[PDB]
């Protein structure tokens, strides 16, 4: 909500040469990218009984794995 | 809230986004004005309107008075 801003959006517009807050912009992808990487590493770590079902679809396509 | 978002307040904090600020939230806080202004009058405008709508609903259709 706050990075899709209009009026954030206005002034991105306004001030293209805006290298000191573009700094600052990718300062947020580089931390959207770190929030995304670590909700992704809460899930690819454990399993359950899903893992017989699991492996029936590992034997018809060889070279598989891996399926999160 | 959008206007005194933190992110938004760091951003303004730029010396180079304080004149464009300048412009975009003078233009803001005028808006955020006659918004509460309007607001505030919304009963009172509210009757003026409604009399003037049944002044012109019935003006020069011969008959047809006290449309409620």
């Amino acid at each position: 909500k706050d990075l899709d801003n209009p009026l954030l959006k206005a002034l991105l517009a306004e001030n293209k040469n805006s290298e000191t807050t573009k700094k600052l912009l990718e300062d947020h992808q580089n931390s959207l990218k770190v929030l995304k990487e670590k909700l992704n590493s809460y899930y690819s770590v454990n399993s359950k009984t899903l893992h017989t079902v699991e492996d029936a679809m590992y034997s018809f396509l060889p070279g598989f794995s891996n399926l999160k």
